[PDB]
C-alpha cells in the first residue's frame, strides 16, 4: 500500500478569529514525523507537529491566526512537512489573512419624527460569527437634509457591542431626511422629520394577489382594520388599471395610448371588507404597448369623518401557470450507481400542487429519455435514476409539464412552462465506490440535532478485507471549517449497499446555506467523496422570545413582558405603536438583514490565493466551500484544455430601556400601556460575548378599550381657521347604549358650537357616532382639546330594548394635543458674517428689523455658528485619491483632482502623509495612462494616433495637469512646449478655433459647448501656473476675445472670458460685464449662486473670477463667502470620479479660497450680546468645527454685538422668521 | 388585612457587574404604584415601575450598576416609594457602590533555573465572577534579586485575558531569588535561579503522620521511590528527633538539655519502603522544657553512587484523642417545633469513628437534659430535639464522649475531650408557623442540580384557609442574589408538618459557602423564616480535564494529550518535570489559591453604610449574608441590649503552549515526550469570556523505559580537576540479563583508566549496577558526556541461565552537557 495524508484549512483567514485545521493520515507511515506551519512575515507559527499511527487518524486543532503583515490584507504560505528517515515530504499552497468586515447597523426608535421629538438611536457593531465587538468609535454624526452636521458625539466606547444615543430634536427643526452616521463607515441610517398625524386604520388588499392571463375575472377584495383589531365601514373607491407601456426606443411613436381602467366604488360589510369582481376583459394582456402590470389603488374615507387611507399595491401579471424548481438534487451524479433527487411542483399562486403527472426527459450520448412521475400529496416528486447507462458522460435532466410545447399564435400570448433544468457531470471517481447523503427537506431548525443518513458501498475490488474503512466528515459553515470527525466502520461487512448515522446541530455559526463534505481515501490512493448543501433557516445563538401577558388588555394599566435569551446578555427593547409604521415602512432589523450585511453568499476561493489550473472532484468539493485542501490523495482531476379613566399618554415610542439579563436566562419586566387603542408591535436584540446576537420575532399587545371616543384633527393647524374637530365614538359592546357627550370649554380655543352643552345619542353593536365641530384657537403652539362621555343609565328605552349599562369602563374621557402656529404669510430676514480674527478680537454689529404689520408671538430670531468652510464629506475628498484607469477618457479627469485636493488639505490643517505617499504614487502610475492616446504629431488626442490632430479642450486639461502637478512630483515641461505649437498651429490669430480635433463624449466640454470656451479656456491655460503674458498664443487669444468682451451675450462665457482678465490683472473690460453677471445671480438666502449643472459651474468659475482679480474688499469677502457657503451643499461640486470639469474647478475654487482669506478655526471663542444685557459663548477649537451650532435669543430685534477672540475665522447666520399679513 | 412589601438588594454592588433586585408584594395593594430606584451623585435611574397585584408576588430584576461618582467608591442610595390613591409609601436606605477587586497572578514554567536558560512566565488578571479582562497593561518588570530591574516591557495587551511572555537569561546571571513585578503593584512571583542537578528519586514518611500520647510504639515506615514509580534499594538512616522547647522567658536558665534524638540505619526492601518500630516513651512527652513536636529527618543513599535524598516531616505530638464538632446545625431555633442536627465524629487520626455512643447535654432554664446517641457507620451523629418545653429562651448545647471529664494528674498531662459547644439564640417569631430546612451531607459537589427538602407547618389561627401561602426562596452566593423563586401553596392543607421540595444548581458563582433563606409573610403581619448556610468545593464554571494516552509511554514516542474545556476558551499548558518539582516546591496553582485571590470574610455589611441598634430573625438573616431590605412587615425585633535511539532531552519544561478551543469543547495533540526516564505532570488552566476561569487537576504521565542508564556528574567542574562519574544501569526486566557497557571517548576529556574495557555484566530483575570512572577535563565550556549501553547474546549464564534478550529496549544511549569553570 502507498500512505498518503490530507490537510485542510480555510482559505481566507480572519483575523480576530479562531480557525480549524485539519490533518487526515492514513495508516502506513507511523515514523514520519509531520508538521504544518504557516508563514506570515513577522514569524513561522507551527500549527501541529504529528506522527504517523496505525490506523486511520484525522486530527483537527484550532489556532489563533498570525495578525497580516500589511494593513488589513496578507498573503500567507501554508506548509506542510514531513520529515524523518531519509524523506522529506514538502508540499506548498498560499492562504489569506484579512480583517474582516465589522457589519455595523443603526437602530432607531422610529423611522418618522415630529420637529420637537427626542431621537433614540443604537449603533451595533458586530463580528462575522455574529459577536458583539467592542471596537469603539471615533466619531458619529448627525446631520440635516441640507448635509450640515448638527451633532456629533466623539470617542465613543460601547457597552456589549452596543450604544444608545439619545439626540434632542429642534422644536424648530427643518423637515427632511436626516442622516446618522458612524465613523465615515457605510452606514448611513436615515429617518425623516415631517409634520403627521397618526392614521388609525390600515386599508389592504386580501384576495388580488396574483393574476394570471388564463384566469377570466379576478375578485378584488378591499379589507381595511382598524389598529385595535376591529373593521369598519366607509366608502371605498378602488382604481385597478394597466399604464401604456414605455417602449425601449424613446424618440419614435412616443404619442401613447391612455392607461386602461375601472373604478370601484362601495362600501365594506359588517366584517369590514368589500368585494367585487373585475374582468380582464378590459384590460390588455395581449397588447405589448400595455405593460404587464396592474396596479390598485384602494381609497377608504371613514364615515361621517373625512379621514382617508390608502393603499397602492402592484401586482405582475404572469403567464407562467407553474414552476418546477429543483431544489434537493446534486449537480453531480456517481458512475453506474443510483442517483437520487426531487423536485418542487408549484402552481401560479406559488401553492404545492397535487397529483400532477411530471415528465423527465433525459439527454445524454446513448440516447434520450423518458420517465413519468406523479406528485404526492405535499408538493414535491422524488426520482431515482439508473445511471449505468450514462457511460461516465455529462447528462441533462429536464422534467416538464407535457411533452408538446405550446405553439406561438399572434392572436394570444404563449404561455410559458418554467420547466426543471439540470446539468449533471461525473464525478471524477478512479476507482468503483459510493457514498451518499440523504437531503433534509425544506429549512433546518438550529439548537436540536439533525438525524442524518447516509448511504455507503465499499467495493470489495479495492479495498481488501483486513482493511479498516473510515469516513471523514466536514461540516463547513459561512466558508469556516466549523465541525470536523471521522467515524471508524467494522472491515468485515464490505461489499453491501450498506448506511450509517451522523448527529449534527446546525447554529448561527453554520451558514444559511452551509455544507457537507464526507470523504473516504482508500489505501489504492483514490478516493470517493460526496458534499451536500443544507437549507438553514435564519437562526441566532440567542433564543429571544418576548412575551405579553395578557396579550391584549385595556389602556392603563400593567402587563407583564417577558424576555427570553442566553444568560449573561445586555438586551435592547422596542416598543413602538402601528400607526407610526402606516406612513412610512420601518428601516427593515430582522434575520434577513443581519445576515445579509455580511456578504458571503458565494463562500470560494478569493482572488489572491485562487488556483488557475484550467488554461467535479475533491478539490473542486473543497474549493466550492473556501478551504484550501494540500494532499498527495488522487484528488485532482486531470487538466483537459477545451369609574373615568382619564386618557393623556405616549402614543409613540413606548418603551426603549436597556436590560441586563441575568443567569436565569429569563426576565421579566412589567410595562404600564399608554392610552392610546391601538396595537403596539414591540421586538428586541439581544447581544453577549458569550453567545452571540439573538434577534425576537415582533409582537403585539392590543391595547383595546370596549368603548371609546376618537377626535381627529390635524397637525398643521393655523391661528383663525375654523378646523373639523371630528369626535368619532365607538361601541362595540353587544348591547345598545346611551351615551352622552361634552367638550370641556376652556378659554383657548373658539366655537359657535353645534350640539353642544352636555350632548346625548344612541347608538348599538358595532357603532360609530361621528360628531363635528368646527373650532378657532386664539393661543399659540401646543393646546389641548379635551372630550368627555359617559354611558347614562337608560330612563327611557331607545334602539328597541332598554340600553343597559357596563359595570366598568362606564365613562371615558380623552386629551389631545394640537400645534397651532400664527396667521399670515412667512418671511426670513437673514444676515452672514464671516468673523476672521487673526490672534484677536473681532467684532461686527448686526442690526436686523421688521415692518410694524406683526401679530403677536410670532417673531423668532436665532443665530448659528459655523467653524468650518463645507457642511460634511472632508473623508469624500480623502477618497477622490482611489481608484486609478487607465480605460477611455474619464482617466484624465479622475486624475486631476489629486493636485487639488493635496493643495487643499494642507491649507485645511488636516494633512496626512500617507495620503500624500500613495496619491502621488497613483499619479506617478498615472504619468503613464495619457502616453498611449499620444497622436503621432506629437500631441494628445481622444482615441487612437491616426484620429487626427486632437481637440483643444483635452490638449489643455493635459496642460494644466502637467503644469500644476511640478508642486508634489516632477512632471517634465517638454510636452507642453511641444503642445504649445499645436495650439499655435491649430488657432489663427486671423481667427479662432479652426475646427481641428473632436472629442469622443458629448455635453462634456462644458455647459454650452461652443468654440469661444474652448479657446477661451486653451489661451487661459498658459498663464494659469503663474505666468504673465508674454506668449503670441495668448496674444492672438485676447485678441480673438477682445472682441467678444464688448458683445456680452452668455454669461457662463462671460464670466469664463472675465476669468483670463483677472489672469491677466487688467481692469479695463472685464468691469462692464462684471455689473450684468452679479446682478442676475438669484438669492436663496444667504447661499445665493448665479443664475443664467450649467448654474454650478457658472458659480465656480465666477466665484475664481471674483476670487483671481486683485483689490479684495470685505463686501467682495462677504458675497464670495456666501458664493462658497451655495457650493458648500452641493454634492456634485466633488464626488464624481467620471464626471466632468465642474469637480476640479469648484475644488479648485475651495483651495484658492482656503488659500486667501478663510482659513479654518483652530481656538475660537464667540460672545454675543444684546440690547438686554443677555450673552452667550461658543467654543470652536478642533472637532466641534464642524459642528453647525444653534442658539435662541429671546430678545426684540434690534442691534446686537458679534465679537470672536482668539485664532481662526468663523461664520456667523442670523435668521429672523416673522408672519406678515397678506393684504 | 394590611398589605406589606419587601425589597431586598445586595450591599456591596461591583460596577463591571449587574445585580438583581427584588420586590414582594403582599396581596391588597392593585391601586398603588411602587417605584424603586437607585440614585447616585450624577443620575437616577427607575430599577422598577410596578403597580401591586391581587395576590402575592416576587419580582425581581437585573440591572447594570451606576459608574462611580467618587472615582472607585461612593455611597448611593435605593429608595422605594409607593404613590398613588392618597397613599404615599416612602423609604430609603443607603448601599455602597465600589470597583471589584481584579485579581492577577502569574506562573513561571520552572520555579527554579540554571543560568542561561530561558524563563517564560503567564500574568493573568481575574475578576470576581472569575471572568478574565483585557485591561492595559502599563509596564512589568523583571528584577535581579540585588534589586536591579534587569528587564522591562512596556504596553503589552492580553489576549483572552493572559499575557505569555519570554526572556533570556544571561549565561553568566548571578544566582538568586528574582522577581518579576507588574506595574509596581502588590503583584509578584519570585523564582530562584542557581545551579543544580535533578534528583531521580523522592522520599517520604508514610506510617507515621500523627503522634497521641496513648500509644507505646509507634512505627516509623519511611519509602524511597524513583519518580518514574518504581522502587529504589538503598542505604536509609533516619534521625527522629524531639527538641528541648526554649522558654517563653529569654532572660535565665539558659542552660539546655540535649534534643532527644534516636538515629536508624537500615536497607530498603524489595518493594522499597523500610520500616522499623520506635518507642516513644523515649522522647519526653510529660515535661514543657520538651517540644510537643517530633522531627524526622531522613536520609536516604544510592548504593555505588553517593547521591543522597532528605526528607524533613515535622509531625505535631497532640494529647488530643478526638474531636466533637458541630457542622450541619443552626444557630437559631423556633419556639415549640422540633430541632435537627447532625455532629462529626472524629478521632485521634481525624478519621470517622465507628459506633461512639456520643452523649448530647442541653443547657437551658428549665433544666440540664441528658440524651444518648449511636453513630451510624459513616462517621455520623444525627440528632432530633424537642423545643415545647424550651420556653423560647436561648438555651446551650454540649456535645461530649462521657459525662464524667478526665482528672488533672501530676504524673501526666491531661488529655483533653475536644467537645462540640454550642448557643442556639431563639427566633422572632411572632406568628406561631415552623419552616425547616433539610440539611444537605458534607462539601456539595458542583454543577449537578441537588434537591432540598424543606417541610413546614402553617397554623390555621394565624392564617386563612381561603387565601394561600407562598414561601420566597433566595439563594445568594458571594455577597449578590443568584438564584430565586416563589413557590405557592394553598391552604386547604390547613395545619399539618407538610413539605416540599427545591431544585438547586450550584455553580461558581455560588460560593464555597452560599446561603439559602426561606420567608413567607402572613396576613396578620408576621414572619416565618429559615435560613441554611451550604458548603460547595471551590469551583470553576469552565470544566477543564486533562488526559494522556495511553498514559505511560516509552521515551521518543508520541503520547495524545486531550484537553477539555469550554468552547471558545484560550488554554494553557504547563507540562513541568518532577525532578525539578522535586528540588524547589511549587507555588501553589489551584482552585484554593484563586479563591484565596480574593478577600472572603464576607457576610456583612460594609462600614460604610452599616447599620446598628442602640445596644434572630429575617433581618439578621439577610444581614449575616449582606443583603440590604427595605420592608414595613414585623422584620426587626423590639429593641434591646444584645531499536537504539539516542537520549538528548528536555530537562527544562516540556509543554508550554497556547491552545484554544473549538466549537466541539475537545482539543487534542500528540506531544513527543522528552528522552528522560522521569514523570511530567501537567497542568493547565483555561480563560473564557463565556464559562470564564476553569483550573485542571495536575495530571502525571510517566515515561519510563525497562532497561535503561543514568549518569551522576555534578554541574560545575574546575578545569584540569578530576571528577567521579558514576553511570548507574538500571534492569526493570522481569528476567535475568547481560549488559555491555561503552563509553565515548573524546579529546573534550581525560580519562584515568578505571574499568576501561570489559564492563560486561549480568542484572537480574529490579536491579541496578554501577561504573565509576576518574573524568578531568581539559577545555572550557559545555562538554558532551556519551554512554551507549546495549544487550548482546552470550551462551554464558547470567544468574544460572542464559540472559535472554529483549525485543523493545536492546540499547540505550545518553548524551549529558556538563559546564566546566576556569
Amino acid at each position: 500500500e502507498l500512505p498518503n495524508y490530507l490537510v485542510t484549512l480555510p482559505a481566507r483567514l480572519n483575523f480576530p478569529s479562531v480557525q480549524k485545521v485539519c490533518l487526515d493520515l492514513s495508516p502506513g507511515y507511523s515514523d514520519v514525523k509531520f508538521t504544518v506551519t504557516l508563514e506570515t512575515k513577522d514569524k513561522t507559527q507551527k500549527l501541529l507537529e504529528y506522527s504517523g499511527l496505525k490506523k486511520r487518524h484525522l486530527h483537527c486543532i484550532s489556532f489563533l491566526v498570525p495578525p497580516p503583515a500589511g494593513g488589513t490584507e496578507e498573503v500567507a504560505t501554508i506548509r506542510v512537512s514531513g520529515v524523518g528517515n531519509n524523506i522529506s515530504f514538502e508540499e506548498k499552497k498560499k492562504v489569506l489573512i484579512q480583517r474582516q468586515g465589522n457589519g455595523t447597523f443603526v437602530q432607531t426608535d422610529k423611522p418618522l419624527y415630529t420637529p420637537g421629538q427626542q431621537v433614540y438611536f443604537r449603533i451595533v457593531t458586530m463580528d462575522s460569527n455574529f459577536v458583539p465587538v467592542n471596537d469603539k468609535y471615533s466619531m458619529v454624526e448627525l446631520q440635516d437634509p441640507n448635509s450640515n452636521r448638527i451633532a456629533q458625539w466623539l470617542e465613543v466606547v460601547p457597552e456589549q457591542g452596543i450604544v444608545d444615543l439619545s439626540f434632542q430634536l429642534a422644536p424648530e427643526a427643518m423637515l427632511g431626511t436626516y442622516t446618522v452616521a458612524v465613523a465615515e463607515g457605510k452606514t448611513f441610517g436615515t429617518f425623516s422629520v415631517e409634520e403627521y398625524v397618526l392614521p388609525k386604520f390600515k386599508v389592504e388588499v386580501v384576495e388580488p394577489k396574483e393574476l394570471s392571463t388564463v384566469q377570466e375575472s379576478f375578485l378584488v377584495k378591499i379589507c381595511c382594520r382598524y389598529t385595535y383589531g376591529k373593521p369598519m365601514l366607509g366608502a371605498v373607491q378602488v382604481s385597478v388599471c394597466q399604464k401604456a407601456n414605455t417602449y425601449w426606443y424613446r424618440e419614435v411613436e412616443r404619442e401613447q395610448l391612455p392607461d386602461k381602467c375601472r373604478n370601484l366604488s362601495g362600501q365594506t360589510d359588517k366584517t369590514g371588507c368589500f368585494s367585487a369582481p373585475v374582468d380582464m376583459a378590459t384590460f390588455d394582456l395581449i397588447g405589448y404597448a400595455y405593460s404587464h402590470q396592474i396596479n390598485i389603488v384602494a381609497t377608504v374615507v371613514e364615515e361621517g369623518t373625512g379621514v382617508e387611507a390608502n393603499a397602492t399595491q402592484n401586482i405582475y401579471i404572469s403567464p407562467q401557470m407553474g414552476s418546477m424548481t429543483f431544489e434537493d438534487t446534486s449537480n453531480f451524479y456517481h458512475p453506474n450507481f443510483p442517483f437520487s433527487g426531487k423536485i418542487r411542483v408549484r402552481g401560479h399562486d406559488d401553492s404545492f400542487l397535487k397529483n400532477h403527472l411530471v415528465f423527465l426527459v433525459i439527454y445524454g450520448t446513448n440516447g434520450t429519455f423518458n420517465q413519468t412521475l406523479v406528485t404526492d400529496n405535499n408538493g414535491l416528486a422524488p426520482f431515482t435514476l439508473e445511471t449505468s447507462g450514462w457511460n461516465g458522460t455529462d447528462v441533462s435532466l429536464e422534467g416538464k409539464f407535457q411533452m408538446e410545447d405550446l405553439v406561438y399564435n399572434p392572436e394570444q400570448v404563449p404561455r410559458y412552462y418554467q420547466n426543471a433544468y439540470l446539468h449533471l457531470r461525473p464525478f471524477y471517481s478512479t476507482t468503483r465506490s459510493f457514498l451518499g447523503i440523504h437531503r433534509l427537506n425544506g429549512p433546518l431548525k438550529c439548537g436540536q440535532p439533525q438525524e442524518v443518513l447516509v448511504d455507503y458501498y465499499i467495493d470489495p475490488a479495492d479495498a481488501s478485507p483486513d482493511q479498516e474503512i473510515s469516513f471523514s466528515y466536514y461540516l463547513i459553515g459561512k466558508g469556516s471549517l466549523v465541525m470536523e470527525g471521522q467515524k471508524h466502520l467494522n472491515s468485515k461487512k464490505k461489499g453491501l449497499k450498506a448506511s450509517f448515522s451522523l448527529s449534527l446541530t446546525f447554529t448561527s455559526r453554520l451558514a444559511p446555506d452551509p455544507s457537507l463534505v464526507i470523504y473516504a481515501i482508500f489505501p489504492s490512493g483514490g478516493v470517493v467523496a460526496d458534499k451536500i448543501q443544507f437549507s438553514v433557516e435564519m437562526c441566532f445563538d440567542n433564543q429571544v422570545s418576548l412575551g405579553f401577558s395578557p396579550s391584549q388588555q385595556l389602556p392603563g394599566a400593567e402587563v407583564e413582558l417577558q424576555l427570553q435569551a442566553a444568560p449573561g446578555s445586555l438586551c435592547a427593547l422596542r416598543a413602538v405603536d402601528e400607526s407610526v409604521l402606516l406612513l412610512r415602512p420601518d428601516r427593515e432589523l430582522s434575520n434577513r438583514s443581519v445576515y445579509g450585511m455580511f456578504p458571503f453568499w458565494y463562500g470560494h476561493y478569493p482572488y489572491q490565493v485562487a488556483e488557475y489550473d484550467q488554461c467535479t472532484d475533491l478539490f473542486s468539493f473543497f474549493r466550492d466551500v473556501g478551504l484550501k485542501i494540500l494532499s498527495n490523495a488522487k484528488i485532482k482531476k486531470p487538466v483537459d484544455c477545451s369609574d373615568s379613566q382619564v386618557r393623556q399618554y405616549f402614543p409613540e415610542t413606548w418603551l426603549w430601556d436597556l436590560f441586563p439579563i441575568g443567569n436565569s436566562g429569563k426576565e421579566a419586566v412589567h410595562v404600564t400601556v399608554p392610552d392610546a387603542i391601538t396595537e403596539w408591535k414591540a421586538m428586541s436584540f439581544c447581544t453577549s460575548q458569550s453567545r452571540g446576537f439573538g434577534l425576537s420575532p415582533t409582537v403585539g399587545l392590543t391595547a383595546f378599550k370596549p368603548f371609546f371616543v376618537d377626535l381627529t384633527l390635524p397637525y398643521s393647524v393655523v391661528r383663525g381657521e375654523s378646523f373639523r374637530l371630528t369626535a368619532t365614538i365607538f361601541n362595540y359592546l353587544k348591547d345598545c347604549i346611551r351615551v352622552q357627550t361634552d367638550l370641556a370649554k376652556s378659554h383657548e380655543y373658539q366655537l359657535e358650537s353645534w350640539a353642544d352643552s352636555q350632548t346625548s345619542s344612541c347608538l348599538c353593536a358595532d357603532d360609530a357616532k361621528t360628531h363635528h365641530w368646527n373650532i378657532t384657537a386664539v393661543k399659540l403652539g401646543h393646546i389641548n382639546f379635551t372630550i368627555s362621555t359617559k354611558i347614562l343609565d337608560s330612563n327611557e328605552p331607545c334602539g328597541g330594548q332598554k340600553g343597559f349599562v357596563p359595570q366598568k369602563g362606564r365613562s371615558d374621557t380623552l386629551i389631545k394635543p394640537v400645534l397651532v402656529k400664527p396667521e399670515g404669510v412667512l418671511v426670513e430676514k437673514t444676515h452672514s458674517s464671516l468673523l476672521c480674527p487673526k490672534g484677536k478680537v473681532a467684532s461686527e454689529s448686526v442690526s436686523l428689523e421688521l415692518p410694524v404689520d406683526i401679530v403677536p408671538d410670532s417673531t423668532k430670531a436665532y443665530v448659528t455658528v459655523l467653524g468650518d468652510i463645507m457642511g460634511t464629506a472632508l473623508q469624500n475628498l480623502d477618497g477622490l485619491v482611489q481608484m486609478p484607469s487607465g480605460c477611455g477618457e474619464q482617466n484624465m479627469v479622475l486624475f486631476a483632482p489629486i493636485i487639488y485636493v493635496l493643495q487643499y488639505l494642507e491649507k485645511a490643517g488636516l494633512l496626512t502623509e500617507e495620503i500624500r505617499s500613495r496619491a502621488v504614487g497613483f499619479l506617478e502610475i498615472g504619468y503613464q495612462k495619457e502616453l498611449m492616446y499620444k497622436h503621432s504629431n506629437g500631441s494628445y488626442s481622444a482615441f487612437g494616433e491616426r484620429d487626427g490632430n486632437g481637440n483643444t479642450w483635452l490638449t489643455a486639461f493635459v496642460t494644466k495637469c502637467f503644469g500644476q502637478a511640478q508642486k508634489f512630483i516632477f512632471i517634465d515641461p517638454k510636452n507642453i512646449q511641444d503642445a504649445l505649437k499645436w495650439m499655435a498651429g491649430n488657432q489663427l490669430p486671423s481667427g479662432c478655433y479652426a475646427n481641428v480635433g473632436n472629442l469622443l463624449h458629448t455635453a462634456m466640454k462644458g455647459g454650452v459647448d461652443d468654440e469661444v470656451s474652448l479657446t477661451a479656456y486653451v489661451t487661459a491655460a498658459l498663464l494659469e501656473m503663474g505666468k504673465d503674458v508674454d506668449d503670441p498664443m495668448v496674444s492672438q487669444g485676447l485678441r480673438c476675445l477682445k472682441n467678444s468682451a464688448t458683445s456680452t451675450t452668455n454669461l457662463y462665457t462671460q464670466a469664463l472670458l472675465a476669468y483670463i482678465f483677472s489672469l491677466a490683472g487688467e481692469m479695463d473690460i472685464r468691469n462692464i460685464l462684471l455689473k450684468q453677471l452679479d446682478q442676475q445671480a438669484i438669492i436663496s438666502g444667504e447661499s445665493i449662486y448665479w443664475s443664467q449643472a450649467v448654474d454650478v459651474e457658472l458659480t465656480a468659475y465666477a466665484l475664481l473670477a471674483q476670487l483671481t482679480k486683485p483689490s479684495l474688499t470685505q463686501k467682495e469677502i462677504a458675497k464670495a463667502t456666501s458664493i462658497v457657503a451655495w457650493l458648500a451643499k452641493q454634492h456634485n461640486a466633488y464626488g464624481g470620479f467620471s464626471s466632468t470639469q465642474d469637480t476640479v474647478v469648484a475644488l479648485q475654487a475651495l483651495a484658492k479660497y482656503a488659500t486667501t482669506a478663510y482659513m479654518p478655526s483652530e481656538e475660537i471663542n464667540l460672545v454675543v450680546k444684546s440690547t438686554e444685557n443677555f450673552q452667550r459663548t461658543f467654543n470652536i477649537q478642533s472637532v466641534n468645527r464642524l459642528v453647525f451650532q444653534q442658539d435662541t435669543l429671546p430678545n426684540v430685534p434690534g442691534m446686537y454685538t458679534l465679537e470672536a477672540s482668539g485664532q481662526g475665522c468663523v461664520y456667523v447666520q442670523t435668521v429672523l422668521r416673522y408672519n406678515i399679513l397678506p393684504p
